[PDB]
């Protein structure tokens, strides 16, 4: 399993995370291991075999039993009990304590999550991926979630205008590299930040059912967005494909953000003159962005659309039947076409 | 007995509650059958029978003999001290440990309330309609409310703003199905937080009287908003009755979230076309949220003139006796709507 | 399953009673059960299995999970855990207190040992053969071992004291009933003592590693007294056989108290006209008890001769060559016996 994986399972309301909670509330110590392998068997010692069904007790009391449980990899099945979870200490471990000295130890010998819950206090610890994550409560989480909400909110208020303005400008077309890129910029910042809070979500799991409403209210499309606009500006001889707009997709997430803040370095990896001259620069449409706000309209007719055209302008400047003219278009279905295209021009 | 009306019984400030905090204080465990008659007669023996008056020294007192102790139905007398407990064993449960198995299971063989505090720890578990709810501290309940209040708060705000540009753009009518429905939209999941945040109140009972106030000083007017918008807002040849409307209303609680973030779905449940174009369609209100703000106005007299005119433009577009025309308006009520009309007119 | 057995297996030194004691020093309750049947695993719900092989800390460990251990009938294999031993409720039981009940209503179905430990305190609870017994500690057995042994010795001085005065009897010419028959009323009332403080030597086990070998001092041979005694003084036409002998053994044993104080009752049970006068009476003696001082001594061969002589008077009157015409018997042997009989003539 996955740290992000982990602690989906560690979760709120899923079985091992109450499992988790019925032992802090018993204010006893635990120390749970998930996996069967040859390791995990030659490392564990001194302990029972039971092999019966999982359940938020069974856990429960052999942890109040004073030894280590071990538990299928999928935690389904328990097989051991009471088990001294006993590495080399060739390892090193910066810990100071025997429970979780060798929680740490046995994490890093056997990449399996170990869950190393500590008597007098109500800490849950894992030592999966190089790295120990105390299991945070609720508030901070929330805390955290909201605080970023307000930020995440206030980008996606800055891109719409700045885009609708870019869009209105290109209604009128005059682009220039800033201009074409400050719009890919916050866009990119919008998605690293609904990224994190994804990864909030994530560990936060089920307490927190409301974030995951309000990320589906508010980043609404961004994905596509992205792949509009890779597709509609993409400065190259031939169109961009989907395995090229994805290319470029992890180039841009590859770029660490002292790299987005640098117009030059976002025109790379589009593929712009990267001089300080080139600011100025213009292009036309290649049709994606203005022309997909029309409803009921396949991704398939945009393209095929596009190849007829290859611009935007020539769009503007076409008639209401050559839309008919291109191949597998009615007439009644290229009039609505024109009638929405026409109405955005204001 | 419900789960959330024995939470509310066992709220801070009740009789109950005294009890258990005191024996809490007394540093021993309590198992307490709220409730007796011919159940728990046959699965307890072996104790003393008090039939006393309810008091939380006697309880506290009683919970000292190491037994279970079985208080009246109503939680008023105290009527059998020490009994022993003995479950069905046919009964399958999962809770490992003599006393929270027999706990579980005589909370299957009835559905009495089994509260079952743990010896030396603190910890208040309830066992009704086979769910398991340990009693959280108060601290803990009041850090999530005011961790869901301020998403509660958030939505207000947003449903204000939302409101206010519907009565904009029905003061100058001209509405489309977006408009209608992002308001429904957030009422509806406004709503959703009012219950959501009344739980953890009715829980806290006494403790959090905060809650209580912030939520009533926020949520305000929902559920006659609600009402009205019902009303006004249908698709039928007429506004639905009274019964009708609450109907329903219960259709939308019975909607989730899934088909609460589609406005189709929304739509469909008034009972509106489907289609997106449909989604583009333009609806006058009838008045009933519009018009309603006039102060101290009666209700029936509302839906009186809604009937009498149908819509809210008809009401703009009146004249000065158009309203006293209508039966059971006179010369002062005529004028008294107009004056609300032509100020709001601006 | 017998009480000075399971008494023996929980002295201290067995296994089992190191348990105990390991469990007494937690401070942590228990419930092990020793013995499974058809009757055990009908009872038994909701445990575990092991199946590993006993050991001091597997039921120090086992007892924390709040249900019992059950062991097998040897109380050497470790077969289940956790279980909560629900027996019949019908089964009457006036201990009060659900963990004591189980454990008194198992062992009263299935008659193996349940030890039942109470937290918080140091007793410890036998349940065998349907009786209730709290082990106690050392000193209290100690203590009242150490008062008995007083009483012992002086009933071995009184002993005797009557003894010597019978055997200066025997070797002189005058016998009488009482004089012969006090001697063997004090000796089974010594051996009865003998037999009860036994009882609490193997209790203590190895924690009175003294009293075994105090008793082995003052005891002496009281067995072989009564073997000697009871083919002596047998007042029959023929002389007693093994098994007669034996058989009149229990016979006497089986007198209680009452009716062993009593003179005429103890004649009378082995044999003897019951009227006042037979108390004066003189009975001739096989000599067993007088001439079995002799050492190096075979007791075939003195049964042999009483059978040819019949009476001690005999030996009293035998003469030089007489022995060595007995069968069996030849001239050096002959003349190691004649010197004792001259010996304690003096």
């Amino acid at each position: 399993p996955t740290l992000r994986e982990t602690l989906g399972r560690l979760a709120p309301g899923t079985p091992l995370r109450d499992g988790l909670e019925r032992i802090l509330r018993g204010r006893t110590g635990a120390l749970i291991v998930l996996g069967y392998d040859d390791s995990v068997e030659a490392i564990c010692d001194g302990g029972f075999v039971l092999d019966v069904r999982y359940a938020p007790t069974r856990l429960r009391e052999l942890s109040k039993m004073d030894g280590a449980v071990v538990l299928s990899s999928d935690g389904s099945r328990i097989l051991r009990a009471n088990v001294q979870l006993v590495p080399d200490p060739s390892i090193p471990t910066d810990e100071s304590g025997t429970r979780h000295r060798s929680a740490e130890r046995t994490a890093i010998q056997t990449g399996y999550p170990v869950i190393s819950v500590s008597h007098s206090m109500s800490i849950v610890t894992v030592y999966v991926a190089g790295e120990r994550h105390v299991v945070p409560d609720s508030a901070t989480i929330l805390s955290r979630a909201n605080q970023t909400i307000a930020t995440l909110e206030r980008y996606k208020g800055r891109l719409d205008e700045v885009s609708r303005q870019l869009s209105t400008a290109e209604i009128e077309d005059f682009v220039t590299l800033r201009d074409v890129m400050t719009v890919v910029q916050r866009l990119e910042m919008v998605r690293r930040i609904s990224l994190e809070i994804d990864a909030d979500v994530v560990e936060l799991g089920t307490d927190g059912r409301q974030l995951k409403l309000q990320l589906d209210e508010l980043v609404g499309d961004n994905e596509t967005a992205r792949e509009l606009i890779v597709r509609d500006y993409h400065a190259n001889p031939d169109p961009p494909t989907a395995a090229q707009v994805a290319a470029t997709l992890e180039e841009l997430d590859s770029l660490s953000d002292s790299e987005l803040l640098d117009f030059t370095v976002l025109a790379r990896v589009f593929g712009y003159p990267s001089t300080a001259e080139a600011q100025d620069s213009a292009m036309s449409s290649r049709g994606y962005r203005a022309m997909a706000a029309i409803p009921r309209l396949q991704f398939a007719h945009v393209d095929l659309l596009v190849r007829s055209f290859g611009s935007l302008q020539n769009l503007l400047a076409a008639s209401a039947d050559d839309l008919q003219s291109v191949d597998g278009i009615g007439s009644m279905w290229a009039r609505h076409i024109r009638e929405g295209l026409s109405l955005l021009a204001e």
